[PDB]
């Protein structure tokens, strides 16, 4: 059983190399999971120098298996499941009126630490759009992430919208769609239609001087 390797405390490596519109960039993360509260406690860094876009653009991609799924649902759980050997997850975010980010990370345990190695390739941004010309705002994003089943794949597939505030007090539409997949070809949980409350706090850290994150955030299953 996955569900064993979350029950207290679990270290989390980050490590995320991207290319927006030809910007090439890093971002590596560290941090603690604890599923038992769906808590999230990380920060990043640009390995890089600044970051080409903004980091509120970068939340969802830079690990769900660490969600709370209540007891009578934790027969839905896929993310536990297919650990330690992991699984892939894949995402094609849209950029209302802007780019698309297109993400392949693999989350999997090396030892007793859980990591997501992605691998994120952005195209069709406007220099000048909200994205590419820093207009997002940096403070909370929350929403629900919608999950079905996806038996094909032996996996599960999910859909959310991600608004993010520009300063001029508008709207920044972006589409996620999700693709999981189990790196190990043994049993997984295929669970009914849920979906995840996801909470992001993020913030910056008063010493550190490098382009950076700090996160604070929770995610509990529910709609069973």
């Amino acid at each position: 059983k996955g569900e064993e390797l979350f029950t207290g405390v679990v270290p989390i490596l980050v490590e995320l190399d991207g290319d927006v519109n030809g910007h090439k960039f890093s971002v590596s993360g560290e941090g603690e999971g604890d599923a038992t509260y769906g808590k999230l406690t990380l920060k990043f860094i640009c390995t890089t120098g600044k970051l080409p876009v903004p980091w509120p653009t970068l939340v969802t991609t830079l690990v769900q298996c660490f969600s709370r799924y209540p007891d009578h649902m934790k027969r839905h759980d896929f993310f536990k499941s297919a650990m330690p050997e992991g699984y892939v997850q894949e995402r094609t975010i849209f950029f209302k009126d802007d780019g698309n980010y297109k993400t392949r990370a693999e989350v999997k345990f090396e030892g007793d630490t859980l990591v997501n190695r992605i691998e994120l390739k952005g195209i069709d941004f406007k220099e000048d759009g909200n994205i590419l010309g820093h207009k997002l705002e940096y403070n909370y994003i929350s929403h629900n992430v919608y999950i079905t089943a996806d038996k094909q794949k032996n996996g599960i597939k999910a859909n959310f919208k991600i608004r993010h505030n520009i300063e001029d007090g508008s709207v920044q539409l972006a589409d996620h769609y999700q693709q999981n997949t189990p790196i190990g070809d043994g049993p997984v949980l295929l669970p009914d239609n849920h979906y995840l409350s996801t909470q992001s706090a993020l913030s910056k850290d008063p010493n550190e001087k490098r382009d950076h994150m700090v996160l604070l955030e929770f995610v509990t299953a529910a709609g069973i």
